[PDB]
Parts: structure tokens; sequence; C-alpha cells
């Protein structure tokens, strides 16, 4: 139970804003589902809203592949709601298709290893978590650079492809792209094909 | 020094294969340049060769933006070379535009927090390190899924952009896409442009 | 850890025939794959070979969905091989595409609660185990009635479908047929669709 | 008596809904008939109504082979009735040709080893119980995947065949399909025919 | 904690229907507020729908005095909703202004001393729990006689009057009728006035 | 026997004041009649005299429905009389049309689960015991809030109505308001009429 | 227990003057009632008599809202009494309508955190303790400035308003002024009304 | 240095919003001036905006007596700004005449002993601090009740009166109300005057 790949994700619990109303959210609530838990520093800032809207606009694609997406920061759930009720044109989020988790005690960010104690706020950490609570991917950016929603989805689709076909995913894999049977003899028909 | 974003990259030293020839590399050889330091589990496997050839094929684009790429694993440098002298068509690497660093003692992988201690091999870990040895990004995939060379290049240009221009990069930023002046008043300029 | 649905499948270890060669297998070897573990009473009987050759002939379809099939009985691996080298025309197995596991001590059967202690042989027990070692389905017949391979494959694909699409599978669900979003309002879409 | 193949099915008694009226059912009532006793988690859910209406629309075929079908869950007999009185378009059952038994105390599920005590509901257990109250078969699914009524019916027809013909049924046996005389010499007739 | 007057109400947790959606409630959710917690045997019965619609119709008058109203029974939350989507004309509930809590494990009823173990359903128990959260009044009818919502509201109002005025409420007291200063000399005012 | 609903009321015996004279009462003295047995803390207090005079004033209406009313407390029977010979104007009782039972040993209160051991006095417990002599309703207020005599009489009348009519009494039922035939088809009459 | 808001108030015990007579009282004695426990440094001083007289003239209004008022200092109950018998013109108190508690050992002042150890006298601490012995407000002034008796009465009425109406009290709230429903949608009614 | 009367106020430093601009504040920016430092739980709530707007509308009466007012909470300075930019009609602050200080690390609230570690927010703490950094008054409210702006002003003026003139202020003292010379002989003047 640690924030590192192949380990169980640390237990978390906070009040979230889901679909415009307050709701409590636990790690247990996603047993059976994939989860993209992603941290951002602060509400009403600059990179953060662009990521949050980008994930919200693609949320249906994540939900279609049994994946929930929850954004997490250290602000109150009241700040989350206020930011939801701000229009995008004025730096706000608008109506949200993803959960917004309040980590007001900072303990979720601390346990996920992404809190800068001096500042009191999370780095841009993202965690892809499988149905059994195991971490499959993680990535952290420094504050001034936003994450790729397209790449996050590519990875979720990829981890699902290997578990339901038993072939591994090459670099730059997309759906319908060739894959490799992970035995030396059988891996050849891939290598032939692309060269 | 720690393997965490915002902290100094841990020192490393080892034997590499540059340009068909053995050569010592350390972290200090990359001061002044950006560094993409990416770990892979084992030579003569499956996802690994597809990632190394993809980075080798795109190395001119990294070099044009003052970025070096080095692949690392727990194998010897004699393994690295033998794999270079295997045709791609047969699961090999062929000619190489990037360094292949040997981490025979495993200490590099351990110091970078990507060593599965029980198996004796590294996860798919990737670090972007700036001219001063500071880690700007890191990411870790489990073994069955390869990384994106495109997203690595995106992120490098994003960190360079914010250095040059004093502006922050939104989600899904490509070069020439809009950026955000990171003050409350000046940011509206961005949000109006895209809503 | 018990032979029950939702629980972790008991650890097992034994000698198996794989391509006419003796080879060890444990539950650990199938970490990452789905596993159909099916018990059958005795080698050189009547129903048993019809089941084993049915599973062997459809083995590629199982492997295409990241699933190993492993037939288990209380005979020695030396009997399994002898039975492979009997032709099917004469009640044998012939060439095999699945593993034949020997449970010579009878511990595996006893741990999976399919052992008839009185006779010292197992019932027609089938267990479907996910990549995570958790039992998704169990199924037992009395000795005179063989099982359906088509139905076992149906259940593997259904458990895979729910884990990658988040929808639940109706009765008699097949690939391409409708499914249900498991929420009260969202589930009406299914019920309108088929009435 | 225990919930295991070849053993006597445990005694149950409870209130059921039979043809719209409430009526007591006991295991005693099915002496002399075959019995498909199937458990489902909850009324007014998603997979459950699909399983129940599939069984109900085929009940004629079960009845024609002296077999009764009894659905069971932890809800009251009043929920059962209210659900019968909901249209199928709206997630209900409509008219039922099978009994819906209420296990309000949770005892029947506990006695048949399918109660999840933590949640207070039953897994997808199905038992084929013969005219002397012995269990010939049992299947269990995790909650998100429905069962096959088709296969349930194939198994009842198969067990009846061996009782009245003294020949064992191969894998994927269907009516009017070859069967095996279960002695070594006599069995060769089957194995020559199908090869 | 114990289900008796002057004692802290037992802790309870469970899934409730709150505005047509599945929420999670606990005794902690009502700290700071008076709670009327009332049990009823089963959904889709006779006296119960009359009790629940009576409270839901006067729910505003309880909210106006800092009081929540929660109906409890041993039914699933999916039944609670089905009953909410049955019209009152047809024995149903209609739109609800109170919570409907699922005691599916039967634990809450057991803990509050109202579970008839034999039949597995609750008696008509009612508890007025104060804001911290001590039981001030409990009442229990047998199954065929419904409670008075009027008297329940009289009692919440009486207990609130005594906390904020330091006088005690006579038999049959209603808002504005006389009260008693509980001191031998001071009480003479009350007794002189009403005789 | 136990002080709970559906159970036989505990046996009790003691000296009571009945028409200004010391009589002896027991639970056997009320076989054949409904009994309202109500406890109060202490004679010469504040809410208690108001409760006792309210019941004594409506005592005729209970007798007219075969019901006796008995007040109980831990005081001597000599206090009960002194209080009877205190005028109502001066905090007293006046002439009484109900019995006043002495629980001097505190045993009755203890047996009926209403004795606060610490202070040695009863809470405001009330029990409607039927004619043989099962408890049909119990209620308990804390000390500073008096009960409703009106509601007590409503409940005796409701329990008598259901015994002699076989219909069940809704919430807020009063003599002459509609009632429910407790059958799914029969109850439709009630629900149609009042909506 | 502790002298902080939201905690249980520390137990105290001491000899107090009530109606010119010595009488022991403790925190227990005020269970069920609000309490305003205020400390003052010393009898026969300057600000202190003006606080005590101000409360004692307003005490009728506190008792009318179920609130006791208790003055506490380190002086003897003999000084307290002597100060009562001094006239107000002459620096005294006169007849008193509030308790004067002697903290002669200084232990009450030590436990409430108001004791200046060097001088052996209390700061001007005030505590509003609710009916369950929980602190709702505290306030300390330095020695040369008296407290507002009006503001103390306002807060008691405010804390009672929120327990019996479920709405929160704005800044400068007085009885009959607007209050806020503490949900986000319902709070707009207030914010629109006052702006 | 501790959050107690007569002691030096703990040092704090944080980003505040001042005239729509971010700007660092520290305790020693307020040396030579009286400071009213008041904590509130969270931005975008209910009681908090009423206190903040009330103090801001009286800020000039504070400024004229050389007193500053600084509101503090654990929210980001960005939330403060988004909330300044929300109109009052819609639950916001609008223009502000006071600093809103961010306590993103929560250290300030922890140092002033007003933080609830469990939930991660401040109680309604308020502190008057003199020109030498010494605390003269403190008060904490529980969350549902707002403070009195008038009484804070009353107290700031009271504490100045005593430094200027060397006379003590009685209870309910207002500007130009009589004060007391703190000497036995002299204090008589006050007592003769006001009686």
């Amino acid at each position: 139970t640690a924030p590192a790949v192949t380990q169980h994700a640390p237990y978390f619990k906070g009040t979230a804003v889901v679909n415009g109303e307050f709701k409590d959210l636990s790690l247990d609530d996603f047993k059976g589902k994939y989860l993209v838990l992603f941290f951002y520093p602060l509400d009403f800032t600059f990179v953060c809203p662009t990521e949050i809207v980008a994930f919200s606009d693609k949320a249906n694609e994540f939900h279609d592949v049994n994946c929930e997406v929850v954004a997490v920061s250290v602000d109150s759930h009241f700040s989350h709601l206020a930011w939801i009720n701000t229009p995008r044109k004025n730096g706000g989020l608008g109506h949200m298709n993803i959960a917004l988790l309040s980590d007001l005690t900072k303990q979720i960010s601390r346990d996920y290893g992404v809190l800068l104690e001096g500042s009191g706020l999370a780095l841009r950490g993202l965690f892809i978590i499988d149905p059994n609570g195991v971490i499959k991917h993680l990535s952290v950016n420094d504050l001034p650079v936003g994450r790729s929603v397209e790449e996050t989805l590519r990875l979720v689709k990829a981890f699902q492809y290997v578990e339901t076909h038993g072939e591994v995913c090459p670099a730059n894999w997309t759906p319908d792209s060739p894959t490799i049977k992970p035995s030396p003899a059988a891996s050849k028909e891939y290598f032939q094909k692309v060269n």
C-alpha cells in the first residue's frame, strides 16, 4: 500500500462535488472500476482549469471504458462548487462531468506523495488505478505544464487491451495498431510486419 | 537529491554504448542540456525494443531542442551491443542515435526508485531533467504497456517554452497553441480566446 | 482464500504435461492471465476425454482473450502423457493445446473442495479465475454429464466485458448483444431496447 | 444435507409469489420433480430481471421435463409482487410462470452457502436438484454477469438422459446427439463414430 | 450507547434514497440537528405507505424546527426507489421530502431493539434523537396500527421549548399553551391560572 | 414476559389508592380488560400532576372502551393519598377516577425497564397492555415533557378497531376515518379513495 | 474535557453565594441548562462590580431563555457575601440575582486557563456552556476593560436559534433579523434579501 | 509568544489579497498599530461572508482609531480573489477595505490555536493585538454564529481609552460613558455618579 507502480493505492476519503452536489468519496467506491485520480495545485488558477475542463469534455470516453476520473486538490468543496459556478470564459470550469475531491486536511496528497509541504499544495500527479486498487501508471509534472488527456486515455485503453488479449502494447500504441505476443518465437510476426 | 519532481536528479555513472563503442557516462555529462533518462526492464524482450527504436528514430527532434535521450537497464553493455547488432526485423535495435546505459550493479535503478527488488529489473520509468539537474517530470508504466515518444517530446518543449516566455502551458499544449499569462488579470486573455 | 466466488483462489502447485513435456505450474504462473481451471475425475474414461478435446480444439479462442485452460485430475503426469499418446479414435486425447495438470497428492482437489474423499477422485469442477487470482465463477457437475465449452468461453468474455466497459451482462449475453448501465435511470435504455 | 454436488439439498421453507397470489413453498413440495433453485441478489435491479424473465419465458420447456424453476432472494414477498406488477419496458417482470420465493430472514441463502453476510444479499447461485432432493449440479456467478437459461435446460435434459438410458453425455451434448456406453469395450462405438 | 431514553442513540450507517438518488447516511450526518428516526416493517405494505406520506407531507414543518425525518426498513434501497416511483393512488409513495434508509443487513433494527428475528422485519419503532445525539423519546406500536405524525411534531416542539425556556411542558401542551416553572414556589403560577 | 411490544407484560403487584382507600392490584386483576399502565417520576412535582388529572378527567372514555388507567411511581401509597387530598389549584390531584399504584420497592419500574437506578425514580413510560395481557404499544418521554392523553386513547381505540374489523389503521386514523383491508388487491379501495 | 470551543467544559466544584446563603454547586448542577460562567479577578475592585451588577440586572432575561449566570473569582465566599452587603454607591453589589462562586483554592481558574499564576487571580474569561456541558463561545479580556452583557445575551439567543431553526446567524444577528439556510442553493434567499 | 491574553501574539506571515492585489503580510507590518486578526473557517460559505462584509463596511471607523482588520482562513489567496470578484447578492464579498490573508499551510491557525486538525479549518477565532504585539482580547465562536463587529470596535476603543487616560472601562462602556480611576478613594467618583 504505497503511491508506486504495482502497489495498492493508498486509501483516501473526502467530500467531493459530484454533479453539482456534495457527496463523500472513498477509494472503496471504485472497486471494480478503473480510476484516474489526478491532483492539481489550486482552484481559480491557470493550468488547472484547462486540465479539468479537458478531462470533463472527454469523460464519456473514460466512462465507456469503465474508468472514473476524479480531480483532487487541497481547497474546500465550497471553492470547488464556486469554481464550477464560474463560466469558462472567466477562468471557471462550468458544468462538470467528473468528480472534484476536496482534500482539505491535505492528508490525501501527503499519502499519495505529491504534497509540497512548504507551499501546502499538490504537484501535478496523475495515477491510473485498476479495478483491484493497484497502481498501473503514475506521472508527475511540475506546476507550469499541463497534462495530456489523450495520452491518459491511450494508457487506460492499453492496460485493458493487455488484460483482455494477452499481447503487450508497443511504444505509441493506439487501438487497431499492431501488438506483440510476448513469447520469443511468437513475437517475431510483429517484428516482421513493421520492418 | 531525490527521484521526485522539483528535486535534483540523483547522481549516476555507468558504461554506455554510444555509436557502436563503449564509453562512460555520468549525470555531469548532461549539465547544460535537457535529459530524457528512461528505464526499461530487459534487453531482447518485446515492448522495450519498440520504445528504443522509436526514441532513436526521433532523436534528431530531441537534439534540435538541446535534449539528450539515454535508455537504461540492468543488462551489461555487451548485451546492449549484441542487441544493436541484431536486425529490427528480428526483434533487435539496429543502428542507434541514443546512448544505451548499462546499470549492471542495479544502483542507478534503485537510486531512481524504479527497481523491482525481487525481480532485479526496472519498471518503465522516465525522467525529464533540465540543464541544472532538476527533475521537471517523471512517469512510470507497468511492464506490459509502452510509452509515448510524442508526449515525451511535447513535455520537453513545454518546459522549454515556460523558461523562454514566462507563460504557462495548458492541457494538451502543442507548439503554436495558445498559452496563459500566469497573473489573474492577464490570464483572461487566454480564457476568452478559447470560449 | 477459499474456493468461493469473490474470494482469492487457493494456491496450487503440481506437475503438468505441456507439449508432451513435464513442466511445473503454480497459480503464480497465471498472474496476469484469466484462468479456466477445470477438474475431471480420471484419465482413460468416457466423458472426460470428450471435454478435454473440446477445450483443446477451442484453445486458440481462449488464448485470444488472455485465458489459459488447465485440466486437472488425480492421475500422474505419466498417465496424462500416455493418454495424450493414445489416439482419439480409441478414447485418447492426441495432440493437446492445453496443460494437463497432475494432482497426484489430491491436495489441489481438496483445497478446491471438489474431492470425493471416499473414492479419491474429483467432481467436474470448473473455476474461472481473473488476472488477480480471484474467482469470478464456479461450477460443478456430477460425473455422468459433461460440460459446455461454449458456455465457459461465454462467461470469460462476459467477465472481461464488464471489467472494460462498466456495464453488466444480461442473461444469455453474447458478444455484440445489448448490455445494461447499472444505475436506475441509465438502465431504462436497455429495457426500452428489448421490449 | 449440504449445498454440494451429490449431497441432499438443505431444507428450505418460505413465502413465495405463485401466479400473483402469495403461497408457502417448502423443499418437500418438489419431491418427485426436478428443481432449478436459483438465487439472485435483489429485486428491482439490472441482471436479475433479465435472468428471471428468461427463465419465465422458457418455464414451459422445464415443466415439460418435470422440472420446476424457483427464483429466490432476500426481499419481501411484497417487493416480489410489486415487481411482477411493473412492466418489462420499465425494468419489471410482468407475468411470471415461475415461483418467486422470499427469503426475508436470509436463512435459505445462508443454508445454501451463497449469502454475502457483509452486504446482506445472495450471489448468483443455481442448483439443479433431482426428484430425491439430491444436488446434481451447481453454478455461481459474481453479480455483474447473468447466467444461461439455455445451458441450465441442457443440463436438466442431460441428467434425465443418463437416468433413463444408462449412457453418459459428452461435452456439449444436445438431445439426439451421440452418447457413450460407459464400459471400455462398449465406449469405442462412440469414439469411432465422432472421429 | 443503547436504544433507551437519556442514552446516546446507537450508531448506524447505510444507503438511503434521498431525492431519487442513493446517498449514504450515518448518525454523524445528523450531529447539530434533531432527528426523528422511524422504523417500518416492509415496503409495498399498507400502514407503512400512509406513515411515510404523512411525514413527507409535513416534512417542511420538521425542517423549519431543525429536524430531519428518516424512514427505515429491512428493504433494499432499490425497493425504496421503486416504491417512490409507484403513485400514491396505487399503494405507492410518490415524490419524497424525507430520507428512506435501507437496513438491508438488518443490523440497525437489531441495534435499535426493534427487529423481530423470527420474521426478519422491524416493529413500528420511532426515536426522537436530539442534536448530540441523545434519545429524548421512543415509541413502539405493533404492526397493524399507524402512528400520529401530529404527536411526533408536538414532542419535537416540546423538547425544543424546554431547552430554550427552562420551563416544563404539561400533558397535552401545544405551542402557546401555558407551561410550568419547575420549582415549588414558581409552579404555583401555572396551577392557579388553569384551575 | 418482557417490557417490549408483542410480549406479555411483566407481572407486577402492589398497593394502590383506589377511591381514597388502599386496595391491592396486580396484572391478574386486569385480565379481560385493556390496561393503560403509565409511570411517572415523583408525587408533588410538576408535569406529573398534569398527566394524572388529564387521564382522570378522560377516565370515563377509557372505561367506556373496556380500559383501566393506572398511574405508577416509586412513592408510598400514603403520598398518593396526601396528593389526592391536595387541591389542583395548589399543585395537587383532587378526586381521582384512576388508580395510583405504589412501586415502593422500585421493582415494578425495574421490571418494566423504566427505573433510573442512579436517582431511584421512573421515566415517563406508558404501556397499552391488551386483555391477555400482551403489550401493544409502549412509549417513553424524558422527564420534562408530558404525554398526550388524546393520543393514548386514539391508540387503544385503534387496536380495538383492528381486533374487531380485520382492517388496519392508517397513520393519523381516528374513529370513522377510512381503513385498509390488508391484502394487495383489497387495499386498492383505501388508496384510490384518499388520493 | 478542556477550556476550548467544542470541548466539554472542565468539572468545577465550590461554595457559592445564592440569595445571601452559602451553597455548594458544580458543573453537574447545570446539566440541562445553558450556563454563562464568567471569571473576574477580585472582589472590591473596579470593573468587576460593574460586570456583576450588569449581569445581575439582566439575569431575568437569561433565566427566561434557560440560561444560568455564574460569577467566579479567587475570593472567599465570606468576601462575596460582604460585597453583596456593600451598596452599589459604595463600590458594592447589593442584592444579587446570579450566583457568586468562590474559587478559594484557585483550581477552577487554573482548569479554565484564566489564572495568572504570578498574581493568583483570574483574567476576565467568559464561557457559554450549553445543556450537554459543551463550550459554544469563550472570550477573555485583559484586566482594565469590562465585557458587554448585551453581547453575551445575544450569543446565547443565537446559539439557541440555530438548534431550534436549523439556520445560521449572520454577523450582528439580533432576534427577528434575517438568517441563512446553510445549503448553497437555499442561502441565496438571504443574500438577495439583504443586498 | 502564545495565543493567550497578556502574551505576545505569535508571528505569522502569508500572502494576502489587498486592494485586488497579492501582497505578503506579516505580524510586524502592524507594529505601532492595533490589529484585529479574525479567523473564519472557509471561503464561499454562509456566516463568513456576513462577517467579512460587515467589518469591511466599518473598516474606516477602525482605520480612524489606528486599527487594521485582517481576515484569515486556510483557503488559497486565489480563492480569496475569486470571492472578492463574486457579488454580495450571490453570496460573495465584492470590493473589500480589508486584507484577506491566506493560510494555505494552516500554520497560522495552528499557532493561534483555532484550527480543528480533524476537518482542516479554523473556528471563529478573534484577537485584538496592541501596538507592541501583545494580545489584549480574544474570543472564539462555534461555526454557526457570527461575531459582533460593533463589539469588536467597542473593545478596540476601550483598550485605547485605558492607555491614553489611565482609567478603567466599566461593563458596556461606550465612548463618552463614565470610566473609573483605579484607586479605592478615587473610584468612588464613578460609583456615586452612576447611582
